[PDB]
């Protein structure tokens, strides 16, 4: 309720109330900002990470690897300080394919070498942590390499580190995954990509993780409509009947989840099937924060 009814960026005592809100108990909101869609990358983009709403908890930097150098300069010099001034954490996302890359030795020294290279993506930009996107099964050698890299990362990130920085596991699979069984003690938050899924199936998925976490570590995700992308239908109108809204309201039996996240937060409020790029005032993101924290 200290949060704006529009996309105002607060400045004084009004900002302090938002910074205080974020230090208190609340269900959190995270968003994946597609880096190649930022106005500081390439041409034709409409949204800047500077537009993100004051009441966001975590912004993920999610690149595809063809971003212009201008994006990375802007992130380091402009975006991270500005987002930090709003009490928004900024986390780098990487795919699990980066941690199982056979160019890196599958040995203790190689796990540390690869962890060191991943930590540069956090430290060189002043970020708040690392998010690993796990969307495939692993063979025995891949599981050994990924587990080694997580254990090396845990010296600098996540609950084993004592640094306050985050180590996040985001996944479209469940708590039976061998990698999860190997690395759960290193994890800050676990984020379940739940695009297009049944509300009746959420407790099953949560139950596969709940022995390995507390409930406040657990976030479920919906997707905005990506231009030319999958029609998940998570953001149908009317909003209060959407999958995204039902996710904001859902709770596991007898516990409180950590919150929700969006994929492609840069697309907040674009109609399903509209393949043009548009500015956003983050109406969905802001309304969903109010749905979770009434």
């Amino acid at each position: 309720s200290v949060c704006p009814s529009d996309n105002t960026h607060a400045t004084g005592a009004a900002l302090q109330k938002i910074l205080d809100y974020k230090k208190g108990d609340h269900q959190i909101m995270a968003g994946y900002f597609r880096s190649w869609r930022d106005t500081a990358s390439g041409t034709g983009n409409k949204v800047s990470m500077l537009d993100l709403p004051d009441c966001l908890d975590i912004a993920f930097v999610f690149p595809e690897g063809d971003e212009t150098a201008s994006f990375w300069t802007t992130l380091k010099d402009t975006y991270v300080p500005a987002l930090h001034g709003r009490g928004i954490k900024v986390v780098r996302s990487v795919g699990i394919a980066q941690l199982i890359n056979t160019a890196w030795d599958n040995t203790p020294a190689g796990w540390q070498g690869l962890a060191d290279a991943l930590m540069k993506t956090v430290d060189d930009y002043g970020l708040d942590g690392l998010d690993i996107d796990v969307e495939q099964s692993l063979n025995a050698n891949q599981l050994k390499q990924a587990t080694g890299v997580f254990n090396a990362l845990a010296k600098k990130l996540g609950p084993k580190s004592g640094t306050g920085k985050l180590l996040i596991f985001d996944t479209n699979m469940d708590g039976t995954q061998p990698l999860w069984r190997n690395v759960y003690p290193t994890i800050s938050y676990v984020l379940i990509q739940s695009y297009g899924r049944s509300i009746s199936g959420l407790q099953t998925t949560y139950n596969s993780f709940k022995s390995y976490i507390s409930s406040k570590q657990y976030l479920i995700g919906f997707s905005f409509y990506e231009e030319n992308g999958t029609n998940w239908g998570d953001t149908t109108t009317p909003m209060t009947s959407s999958r995204a809204w039902q996710y904001a309201k859902w709770q596991p039996s007898g516990a409180t989840k950590g919150g929700i996240f969006s994929y492609a937060i840069d697309r907040d409020g674009v109609a399903i099937g509209d393949n043009t790029l548009k500015t956003t005032d983050f109406t969905w993101t802001r309304q969903l924060i109010g749905a979770m924290n009434p």
